[PDB]
DNA sequence: GTTGTACATTCCGTTACTCCCT
DNA sequence: CAGGGAGTAACGGAATGTACAAC
């Protein structure tokens, strides 16, 4: 009902739980609220900012990076190429954004 | 006539406290049962330390109090749950516990 | 059999580089 | 021939998991 999907990838907020075509991914806490964050403006920019916001929640004080580690551990478990991502879509002086397609 | 919560294979019959995977009887303490059904009667629900150490010893969260943590390692040993790939039983960090009814 | 301490293990924020891009 | 914005390996402090000690 709640479950959200795209593509062959499921994200289940009931049972906190995604699985990648068939295969189920096993994603840490943060792995997931900040995947589910993503999925959620799907295709829209989420900046820096307003991803420390949501997610922590404390002030981007314009130099952090932790957003950008916490960025490549989930393109990893996703299995998705940082050096040309299908899934997480880097914007420059943007932020990330999620792609459905 | 017993009035239950069921999750698949999973069956709480909080009559006589009993409760079985499949399957057959899973024995729980008194107290652990009680954490079990407090989870268990708030399902796809994040439970805190606080709200369950309300009512597994009616206390308030204190610490670096573990009294939840080591409970909630015995029902997923008890569960045949494996921490690492938890299926019924998700650790929310800083959050608390989350019974998954799938 | 019950319980939680005393270690055992994992998480993720910082740091510290690196190769980009401008 | 800067300057910075983004990737991630690695460190380590804290949050969580549990074998087994104390009951």
């Amino acid at each position: 009902h709640k479950t959200i999907s795209f593509g062959s990838l499921t994200i289940d907020p009931v049972n906190r739980q995604v699985m990648l075509g068939g295969e189920n991914v096993a994603l840490s806490t943060a792995d997931f609220d900040m995947l589910w964050e993503l999925a959620t403006h799907a295709g829209q920019i989420m900046d820096r900012d307003a991803l420390l916001k949501n997610l922590r929640g404390v002030t981007y004080d314009g130099m952090d990076r932790s957003v950008d580690v916490a960025i490549s551990r989930l393109r990893k478990k996703l299995l998705d190429n940082a050096t040309e991502p299908y899934r997480i879509k880097t914007v420059r002086n943007k932020g990330y954004l999620f792609a459905p397609h």
